[PDB]
């Protein structure tokens, strides 16, 4: 109509593969049962998939993008399943996109790779919403609820943590169930030498990357419980969401979390039934997107469950800010000895907003869309897909 | 900072009180207990709170509106205590907005009447916010889901809702428990009679608006059982949807749906809980606003459960064409023999959009905001709240 | 010493394979919208494609099997999966899994790279009866029946009667977008069906994701009087909570699920409450034969039939083993629906085929899973190796 | 066919019987209610079924054995009811001949002593496929998930376990309900004992012996908190498995096991229902065989429930080394001191498997089917069964 | 350190409730409680919003 603003439509899509304690370090795993998997987080494949880059181009020649985990086979599924959906779209029909991409990918998505594809689509298409508005991407989703980001800090290193001015810090537990009582007493030394390290009252949480069992967990909990421990995160499988009842009956006045490998709304209303985590912790680049994670937020505020999403960077960021359930969240120390804070994507963009005082504040983010600007450095590091349609 | 653009506050808030089968045909009520009462339904007064209007004006000049059932009471509580958190707010700050009045309106209200309030200003910041963009608030929400929206029509005469092209009509019950097993007798005679005006195909919907309870819905059900009717509507109280599962025990391959009287996010996750509902049914201008629908919309979508809310003009209209769990939507033959339809709004209007062949598409909702324009005709109707505050 | 020294895994290669299933009324999630509607492929049900992978044991022994998953699958076998294979026992099938399962679980546990494991899973089986010259069958549990009996999927139940399939499956058409008018639509095609069939012939009925508990309770209502055999799938399987919900409403009614579940703990839940009558894993999607047989004992324990989705061999073999494994289906597809070609068209020379609708423990017994790729089609396979030349 | 392997199938089946801290010590039984069936273990007959062993021979003259508990009219079973199903079939054919073997000795069978009869011919069977092949069984069963097994020690002296180099010791609850609050107190010290003998580090378990109630159990393990115990084993009769719900409530913290005494899958699956219990531990010579201990061992792992079947030589071995969910297992200290490991089945076999130093490898089961020969010396000890068909 | 005053002031004997005038969650209750289980607090009152 000639009374409403007429909206650039989709023009083209485009898709780049993106060419030390983290994997070096002592980490229980699922794959931990194993001798050769369990000195390298690599050498069972973390880091298989690779990065990937989706760029959206509206008919104004406004280009909206995002980047995230998936590699050379997500782009591949940009192209042979996803592209039909957008091309000609108004961006602004995100929940109509969702759907159509949710739907049709069925019959070999609702969990997994599939839908990392199609977060990052999202992602990219409210990147190109904010730039075609001039307006960034909280302003469009509800606003601020707070003027401050808070965050925890994820590292070997929760003294470094405390001295940059993050209010907590979080440990990878070392040792697998398969470690038996020895390793056990292990992983009780270790969380033990960090409280003594910070003091009594800096908030401690033990991510536990889906590999405990519920005997374990709750063996493990009673031997640390004088240590005060925040948080127990992922201690189970995500196929196992219904051994947290278990947990609870055996820990009632222990906080558990989960969901940083979990899938749509399907997946966490699972997680907020029967209230036995006390906090959800998605990551947006990996449940279905922002459109998704918007849905997911809604049913956990009226559980009054916390939702505290995995560190994506500005894709959390402006999340954060706008919901009344989203108290703080993650960032990773990314440096190699896990004692300062670097880049969550590296040297791909020039103008990524990092909380060296431990906290962001809403000026940070008042950039179009996500507020990222590719560093035109590694312009050259972005490999076209092009290659993997060439049969 | 100046990457981004520099959007209006609000300035300033005016608000404004405005100055047939519905009443006087055999509609069951809760007041129906009782003699006198059961005739008029106007005698208990549901007229009783009248009507009234809230406009926010931005430091830019533009103005967005709403209008809502409340009167007097209501503009009393609007400039008394939600003014405060208002003045020289971002408009795009409705998360936080809602979150404030909600929470400091919540030593007397929680449900009813001050929630009625807030879902008003919301809607008028929404109003404001679309048109400030030059944008349907549907293309703020989400986009369109589908190109038509789909109306079943509410009245006595669902073969007047037939002709008019409406895909279904929804009569009111005229007796209520205390008429005993003659008034039973006399409802199912009341509903046998529609089913063979219509012919077996037409969608027929009853609505019980609050007045029965388990034993009696139960018995009235059965007793209709041959009549086909497509779903039973607010058989309960709102005090009682736990009786639900014990109706759905009965009978459940028969369709019950409630929810016009109930209020906030946490109110309806009840109603999604036992999924004893086939369709919940909120009231936009009650619940708290359509920045609250939204997070009952995407609680109920985790579970399928589709929301099709009260007849609130353009309000659920853009509401509905945005959601992926929102199939059709109602409106209200108004008419004194309920023959044909009129504007929800009455008067104050120039340009509500009306469904007069049973549907209405996204070109009709394509104009600024909510798309209305006050009919200044009507202007001399709308009196100042100034009185109120004269002591 | 005293025992088999067994041929470890020397290599791993994989290849890309180069009507009324797409163009006839079939209800399905992407039914919602008007353009993916008329098409299957609109949506691209067709995206992903075949592919095969071999296994080559130190003695020259050569295993495989195919699946659907295509270039993404493929790319798999070779980052992620490969580093468990090469070098391994073949026999150990328990440990391979398990290790390719909890590897890939920050990405997997459903959907994509569980079809991966499964293949990968099922040409080691393959393998393993290559090597011992006896048949996947006679390793798993011998032989429960002397006879496999199928039933028919497809648009015809007439033709599926005649070559003597014992029943028929046919699709749901509309699905709830298309309202009222859709359901009474339904009821027709459903009516026309069992008329031409009889009354004694046994329908049952696919609805591919498609539908709601609301919608499920009203079709089903409606078509009483019809006595359908099965409901196949009502659900997303997002929601096989509604389950409950849909057999307290038709506790006489039989449901069934589990085409498009995954792993032995997505199928723990179709098994607790007991609310489905049939589970249907496919053995392809699932995570291969060592975890289907996990989720037929775990099954077997509550008398729970597990009838599998039509894999030809891969599923003959299992079905033929269990004791709660009934029987199975066969899809026609044929274009008309009114014949039976083969499963995987003409990539193997010599799949069993129940022409006259059964097939029984000597159409089984050849070595692994019977299949012997067709040197014609040898030219469509294309190498993965494209893939990686980044 | 002339494709495959020509098979050889079943030619005859033989039966044979066979001709101190255990019996003479102090242990909790549920026949210690009286007293001239406490002091011995014998006095109420656990001694009394004996001993018996199947042979299975195929057509190529191999021939596959199993020993088990269950003597003469086991024996009279093996002939007079199962020797019907097996003779001309397939072995490969392990399916059917245990749901033809259970099904038809339902009438009087499903639990106890038909069963295993059941088990016995059924390993009979495994051993004989396994010597046809020239392979072990574990390589038929799904291959080795591990290199090592892990043992730990049953017996009186945990001291003697730990120095050989168990991981862990078993020991037997003296006393039961009926000895009163002094048994109670004499149980505490005894337990109290062998943990200042072993110290704090040293994982110890109690055999219950099927012998206490819920109260007894819960107060029990009250009394034993600071004694830190790994589990509490078979607390219950296996007729009230229910009651570990409520001794989960008193005690969520504290492991509990039991099995040993269930029978089929049916059996099992009410033991992983509800999931009150830490470990199952199945008798795979009386449970129903390897066949059915291997749809256990699924339905289990499903809930990833340990299964840590009860020592039974080569037969639990071949099991414990295939499975994903069976971590480690049981030896029997069997000598009259408690103090050294001798072979559980005597002097009958010439090359039985014993973890002398708590372990056992990969290689040690490096020999076809089960890996023993019988002892030609104790050939003489083996009665032919055919005296108890002289009527 | 708010409670442990005033059940320092009182002494070990007398009752001391806390209203919480619908203002916390369930996780902070149960965190709240727990650290204050020697203070021995007769009752907690309106913990959680009456939704």
């Amino acid at each position: 109509l000639s009374s409403v603003k007429d909206f650039p439509k989709i023009k083209a899509i485009r898709s780049f593969i993106i060419g030390h304690w983290l994997i070096d370090s002592d980490i229980s795993t699922p794959a931990s049962k194993w001798e050769q998997y369990k000195k390298s987080r690599t050498s069972w494949g973390i880091n298989v998939l690779g990065s990937f880059l989706v760029e959206i181009e509206a008919t104004d020649g406004t280009v909206g993008f995002a980047t995230g985990f998936g590699g050379p086979p997500a782009c591949w599924l940009v192209h042979q399943h996803f592209e039909r959906f957008l091309i000609g779209a108004d961006p602004r029909n995100t929940n109509l996109l969702f759907e159509q991409m949710y739907r049709a990918s069925m019959f070999y998505g609702r969990k997994g790779l599939p839908i990392a594809v199609i977060s990052v689509i999202d992602l990219a298409l409210w990147d190109l919403l904010g730039k075609v508005r001039n307006e960034p991407v909280y302003r469009l989703i509800g606003g601020a609820t707070k003027e401050r980001l808070d965050f925890y800090c994820t590292g070997p290193e929760p003294t470094a943590a405390k001295a940059m001015g993050f209010w907590g810090g979080k440990v990878p537990l070392p040792f697998c169930p398969d470690d038996g009582h020895e390793g056990l007493r292990k992983n009780v030394e270790f969380l033990r030498k960090h409280r003594e390290a910070v003091g009594p009252d800096f908030p401690i949480m033990v991510d536990c990357y889906m590999s405990l069992n519920v005997s374990y967990t709750i063996e493990l909990v009673k031997a640390c419980l004088d240590l005060n421990i925040n948080w127990w995160e992922e201690c189970l499988s995500p196929d196992d969401t219904d051994g947290f009842a278990l947990i609870k009956r055996a820990h009632p006045t222990v906080k558990f979390t989960t969901g940083e490998h979990e899938y749509s709304r399907y997946g966490f209303r699972k997680l907020v039934e029967g209230r036995n985590l006390d906090i959800i912790q998605p990551d947006v680049m990996w449940l279905g997107g922002l459109t998704e994670l918007l849905k997911v937020a809604a049913l956990a505020a009226a559980y009054d469950v916390p939702v505290v999403p995995h560190a994506s960077g500005p894709y959390s960021y402006h999340f954060q800010i706008s919901q009344p359930n989203t108290p703080f969240q993650e960032y990773l120390a990314n440096s190699p000895d896990g004692k300062s804070v670097l880049p969550v994507f590296g040297d791909l963009f020039i103008d990524e907003p990092i909380p060296t005082k431990g906290y962001l504040t809403t000026a940070d983010l008042d950039k179009p869309g996500f507020g990222l600007t590719i560093n035109p450095a590694a312009r050259a590091k972005l490999i076209p897909s092009d290659y993997l349609f060439k049969v």
